[PDB]
């Protein structure tokens, strides 16, 4: 039945693109942040099917905030984006952890 939280992880993933031109300089240096994001949302998104669910989620889920982290500890002058995905990303944990701890 886990699954459709993806439809919600999608957000986070793309709100990263604007990261990407805010996080300190280009999508250059945050190619190998937000790497760690997508290649992430596959470890969830392979997760909501029971493929590693109610374990993942503790450590996978810092290794999609730790994106935000050389994002957020370099907002560019360009908090409004972060602040899209911060509110967007730290809000994803929620339906996340709230998925497999409801």
């Amino acid at each position: 039945m886990y699954g459709k939280l993806n439809d919600l992880l999608e957000d986070l993933q793309e709100v990263l693109k604007n990261l990407h031109k805010n996080w300190h300089g280009g999508k250059d240096n945050l190619h190998d942040v937000d790497n760690h994001l997508q290649n992430v949302i596959e470890d969830i998104h392979d997760f909501m099917q029971g493929g590693g669910s109610g374990g993942k989620l503790q450590e996978m889920m810092k290794e999609f905030q730790q994106v935000l982290d050389e994002l957020n500890n370099h907002l560019q002058g360009g908090k409004h984006t972060v602040h899209h995905i911060e509110q967007n990303i730290k809000e994803i944990f929620h339906h996340l952890e709230e998925l497999v701890h409801r």
